[PDB]
């Protein structure tokens, strides 16, 4: 409604539902991390890079979403184009992944964690790649469902990327460090 | 920049610079966590709640920002109305913080870390409270600086919430676990 004419309790009632849904979805991350407690306890430094990994996926996805939302609005793209966009973006995400990975591997090299060099390097590439597709396709899904991306797309991409990003990161870590 | 006529390489060049800046800025969080390696070592379960703590903050901040950006764009609010918003959002942020904290506390108890009930519980309240303020004020700071908030708020709020969110969580953890 109108912010100028809404009270604190009113704003709370208007915002709480969507935040409760998101956190209930976000709680899964804590379950995912606990399931990988063996690798986490063995190599403490794995925890150090969780925000950057997931945060970079969130940036990448939401950057992708903003582009697709704009194109659909201006009728530069139609709903039927989601497959063509999917095929092109998977090429864009790979390039973005390899680029950003190079920088983060350098950071890990600086911090002095040689075992995490391939772990963080591989994972970020996959994270940026998958976060990019999710960000690219989500506006197509919301337009089809009749939902407006404005207050929905950004946190959805971020929460989905956190969950997917953790699953990728921790699996790579397990495979390379515990196997 | 027309998307339908732009190739993969073209899209790549037009996107990297902003993503490169964001990850370089984001690297701060990595150093922050290393500075609190002591508590991370002491309690492993401390790391289990980092993404949900920072994620909830980012969502909270993006929400309040999106509301303010809309109010300023539709002339529902003036730039000079920042103080009124700030005072109102203190109440909204507290209520939101208390509500979400109650839920996350249940999850910590579900996960089986009663040790982490107070630290995670208090932290989310503080995180939501401050993330909501950052979100509500950033459009005001941006427009006053000659930059429309709708273009750059979302990456900014997420990064600020991650950095400040970590600092709150880990400092609370340090005080109560050490
Ligand atoms: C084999 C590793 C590949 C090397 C890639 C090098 C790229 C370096 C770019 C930024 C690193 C920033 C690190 C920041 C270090 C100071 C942090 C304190
Ligand atoms: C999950 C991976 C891709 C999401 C698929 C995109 C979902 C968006 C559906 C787009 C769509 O419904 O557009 C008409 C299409 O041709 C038929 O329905
Ligand atoms: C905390 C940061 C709050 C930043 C608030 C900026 C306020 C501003 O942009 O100025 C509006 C008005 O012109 C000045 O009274
Ligand atoms: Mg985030």
């Amino acid at each position: 409604l109108v912010y100028s004419e809404a009270g604190p309790v009113a704003l709370w009632l208007a915002r709480v539902r969507w935040l409760v849904i998101l956190i209930l979805t976000g709680m899964v991350t804590s379950s995912i991390l606990q399931g990988f407690e063996s690798v986490l306890e063995a190599v403490t430094a794995l925890a150090f890079y969780v925000p950057v990994l997931l945060g970079t996926g969130g940036n990448t996805g939401n950057q992708s979403a903003t582009l697709i939302i704009r194109a659909l609005a201006t009728r530069d793209l139609d709903l039927r184009d989601w497959r063509r966009v999917f095929l092109k973006e998977m090429g864009v995400g790979l390039l973005l992944g390899l680029t950003l990975s190079f920088l983060l591997v350098g950071k890990v090299y600086w911090d002095g964690h040689p075992l995490l060099l391939p772990v963080v390097g591989v994972s970020l590439v996959l994270i940026v790649f998958f976060a990019n597709l999710v960000g690219a396709m989500l506006p197509f899904l919301l337009r089809r469902l009749g939902v407006d991306p404005a207050l929905v797309s950004n946190p959805l991409v971020a929460t989905l990327s956190d969950v997917t990003g953790l699953l990728i990161y921790l699996s790579v870590a397990r495979l390379l460090l515990e196997a």
